[PDB]
């Protein structure tokens, strides 16, 4: 009954005869499955967690230049040389400056120069690759127990959590009391997982095109990196200025954080809490309910009368939910429940929460029925005090 | 002699007769002025400092969201309300979420919501407006004294520093020993100063178009601001997400520092040290040298012989510089110096450092002459030991 109250709720019914039903889940969605002489169940896909992707690459989006040093030579004295010219943490550039008496040389002319500054990354992205094979989809199955606090309760303490993997065959489900049901799940994500890379920025984390990712004009380190200093293309964030041949300067290009966001507009976002993300993927599964069995078809209809505990409420999908309490002595019994017509002649509606049964003189029961459009009557209980609440749909 | 050794060096000669000469300065440039029976002078424009512009506006390029709070209502209970909805430091957004039994309401339907988060700026730009009238151009005048350490010496301790302003009439120049010269300067900058705004980012500071500046999609405060909290358009850096009608989130758009740089590519850069900038502007001035007079035309040519102290060096502009020392007893006397021809008959070159004179038996003298293309002979001194150094130009 977890679905009762969710906007994006899909109702799925069993193939007339065959106790097999196909459903589709996706974060922000809910599915209420029904099947002849079978408990009504609610399925929701909690989380979709990639186990441990691989760091394809690692871009630096903000750096600091330090320990700047420079070497120069007089005209006709060959190129300058700096040891740092070989230190992978340093970024260097050769250039030329005017030289003459006024500044150390006996000759006037363009003299060679070379400047180096130590590049230290301050913040970095981290593109990653995920393989559908290793995607553990968690799914919570909440049966329409009718339990007092079940309606819309998203605690989890009402359904049975089930872990699933495409590379884990067909998984089984133990529904404490109803038996067992089995799910035949297959990946079937939105976009390809090879052409797409999982980019991450301390919190916001998208999913972009492999190529676009790699073409990013930013200092980077190959995934297999551990050093975290020998950045490739350090100059994509470093600029060398020598305007009047006097001196040469090295500058930082400042944080690219926002620029990345600004460029990840069309990209596919993906909320994620340090490892448990909430993707976008139609996770299809097949349901076998052969081992599933109604609860207590060994009980007898109740004879006593019921007291509406919580007034009939209509859901965003035309269904109605009502809560009632049993006052009869019957003890563990079934609740009479029909959606008759205006004259109590025929039947016009169906129970969504199939086979309603009281379990304790003092535990109210929640029932979700689906009345027709227009009028109908919700007839609950039997003759002595039979509630005959009227209703109008859509 | 400060110009000797500078690449961008312009030689300016006086209008045959009139002792008035027009020169143009700009950072990274140098001008060597000459005029019949007048000392040769070198002009360089040290700095161009705007006195105190006005903060047109102040954009925030990096912010932090804090103290998030939210109010919500059940279906058919009117809009939610937050006190912060009125606190100018807070950014808020109304929205809708599904509600029903499972989460507090007796009805199922879209319930109103409103979320607010306190916006705190962390880093900011600061566009500014400058008016030409108040631009104090500093200019250093270094005469061709011939002084031992003058060639290319950029210490300043050789020339006389002169402050100048368009709104300061015509300025006078006291050249200790040569008399006085006067400069008639007029603004004449590159671009207009109304259509352009002086943008600044902790060091890097450009000059962009007023409109483009103001159209920047960034939180901002009117220049006259002192508060520094009631930012306008805070949402240009704040995003509200409510994907599944469950909850609504507020997020920061992260630093725009680099994005601004990346967008200030075509813009006009402007190095600046906390107030003293180095602009781009052809500062034209007119020179009156009437009160200027050659030095020591009361001395007599030396008779002794000279010793080349620093070998003849050629500059990036065909001129040659030589340093010699006097060994004669003559004391304060003039140095004989001519650029004769291959046969010591006629004259082929001119002195740039006009009227060379020794001043101390032990103080070498620097002379810059301009020999012709091809051969010529630098004849220094007189008969007894007259140096006859030969030379080849270009
Ligand atoms: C969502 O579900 C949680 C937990 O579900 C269990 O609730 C119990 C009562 C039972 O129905 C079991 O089958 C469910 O799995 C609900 O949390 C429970 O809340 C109730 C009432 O708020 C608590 O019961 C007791 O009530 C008496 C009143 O006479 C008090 O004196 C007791 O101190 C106690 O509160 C119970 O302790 C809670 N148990 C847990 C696990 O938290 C929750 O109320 C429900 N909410 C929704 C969405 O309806
Ligand atoms: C650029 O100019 C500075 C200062 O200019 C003055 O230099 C003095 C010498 C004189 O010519 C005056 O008219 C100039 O305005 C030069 O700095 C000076 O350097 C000299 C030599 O390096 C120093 O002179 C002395 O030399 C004797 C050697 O016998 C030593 O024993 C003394 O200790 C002393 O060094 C003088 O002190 C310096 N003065 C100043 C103000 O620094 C500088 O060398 C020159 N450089 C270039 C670009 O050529
Ligand atoms: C960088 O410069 C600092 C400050 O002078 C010094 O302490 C440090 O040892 C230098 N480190 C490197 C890598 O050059
Ligand atoms: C913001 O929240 C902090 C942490 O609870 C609190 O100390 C502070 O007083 C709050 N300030 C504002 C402006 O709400
Ligand atoms: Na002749």
């Amino acid at each position: 009954m977890r679905c009762i109250g969710i906007s994006n709720r899909d109702f799925v019914e069993g193939v007339s005869g065959g106790s097999w039903v196909d459903i589709v889940l996706e974060h922000g969605s809910c599915v209420t499955t029904m099947a002849k002489n079978k408990p009504t169940l609610d399925f929701e896909l909690i989380k979709t967690e990639a186990k441990q992707p691989a760091t394809l690459r690692k871009y630096c989006i903000e750096a600091k230049l330090t320990n700047t040093t420079t070497e120069s030579r007089c005209p006709t004295q060959g190129e300058p040389t700096l040891n740092e010219e070989q230190d992978k943490r340093f970024v260097c550039k050769h250039s030329m400056v005017d030289r003459g008496w006024g500044n150390g040389c006996g000759l006037f002319g363009k003299g060679g120069i070379v400047t180096c500054a130590m590049f230290t990354c301050k913040k970095n992205m981290e593109g990653k690759i995920v393989q559908p094979e290793n995607l553990e989809y968690t799914v919570v199955i909440t049966p329409h127990s009718g339990e007092e606090h079940a309606v819309g309760n998203d605690t989890g303490k009402h359904g049975k959590e089930v872990k699933i993997t495409p590379q884990s065959s067909i998984t089984e489900a133990e529904l404490t009391g109803y038996g067992t049901v089995t799910m035949e799940c297959s990946p079937r994500t939105g976009l390809d997982f090879n052409e797409m890379v999982l980019l991450q920025m301390k919190d916001k984390a998208w999913l972009v095109h492999r190529q676009w990712f790699l073409d990013l004009p930013l200092p980077w380190l190959p995934g297999a990196d551990t050093q975290g200093s020998n950045w490739i293309q350090k100059e994509t964030l470093v600029t060398f200025k020598n305007p009047h041949a006097k001196k040469q300067d090295v500058v930082v290009l400042g944080s690219q954080e926002g620029a990345m966001h600004t460029a990840l507009t069309g990209a596919t976002e993906i909320q994620m809490s340090s490892g448990n993300l909430l993707f976008t993927g139609h996770l299809k599964c097949r349901l076998r309910m052969d081992k599933l069995q109604l609860k207590g078809m060994s009980y007898s209809m109740c004879t006593g009368k019921f007291k509406v505990v919580k007034e009939i409420a209509e859901t965003q999908h035309g269904t109605i939910v009502i809560r009632v309490q049993y006052e009869g002595d019957g003890s563990p019994c079934k609740i009479p429940f029909e959606i008759m017509d205006l004259e109590k002649r025929h039947v016009l509606g169906r129970l969504i929460t199939v086979n309603p049964i009281v379990t304790e003189k003092d535990s109210p029961v929640n029932i979700e029925a689906e009345p027709p459009f227009g009028d109908s009557y919700i007839i609950i209980g039997v003759e002595p005090g039979q509630l005959k609440l009227n209703w109008f749909k859509k």
